[PDB]
């Protein structure tokens, strides 16, 4: 089982260190698209880290649904744990 505490750490560095965006402002009450205007690069990179991490692939409609921080870290530790 993972935290979704740590796992927004893990996200936070990952982002900072990929297009530099900065883990203090992206908290889990930071909207991604509305607040950070998040693109294609984004999420592509994330997705390609994000599946490495799990080692399970994810859908698109998934990420239509997201809308906050904290739902990325709910959604990773709801699929993640079982």
């Amino acid at each position: 089982m993972l935290s979704q505490e740590q796992v927004l750490t893990k996200l936070r560095e990952w982002m900072e260190d990929l297009f530099e965006i900065e883990p203090e402002t992206v908290q889990l009450d930071s909207n991604l698209y509305s607040d950070l205007d998040v693109d294609s690069i984004d999420a592509v990179d994330l997705v390609v880290k994000i599946k490495e991490l799990t080692g399970k692939q994810v859908k698109p409609e998934d990420f239509k649904n997201v809308r906050t921080v904290l739902d990325v870290v709910t959604v990773i530790q709801n699929m993640t744990a079982e």
